DNA sequence: TATATGTATGTGTGTATATATACACATATATATATATA
């Protein structure tokens, strides 16, 4: 590690924090991406969202999913 | 046609009760707006 401090190279990994977050994290190139969690059902055509990505408020997400007219053409009602 | 005469509003003081709003700054994302293509 002292050698790596002299030459500025990385040995031990330094990952993002996943504490108090139930979704999953992926590295695609030079960035990290954080994913939510849904639960598909065709018996009652209802998707049950169970988690949002990191630092996403809930009512701002719901109003953003309500304003977009291309997405509103497939939903009847959106309930919290 | 002037007069009263009983109506109705209306700020104002101290000590309380509960809220509201404009602006700067960076950067990533967004949802609709737009040419001209035709």
């Amino acid at each position: 590690l002292h050698y790596a401090i002299k030459h500025k190279i990385t040995i031990l990994p330094l990952r993002p924090s996943n504490y108090n977050f139930k979704g999953h994290l992926k590295r695609f190139g030079q960035y990290y991406y954080s994913y939510g969690t849904y639960v598909i059902s065709e018996q009652r055509n209802i998707i049950t969202i169970t988690e949002l990505p990191l630092r996403v408020p809930t009512v701002a997400y719901i109003e953003s999913i309500k304003k977009s007219s291309n997405r509103m053409t497939f939903i009847e009602e959106i309930i919290d």
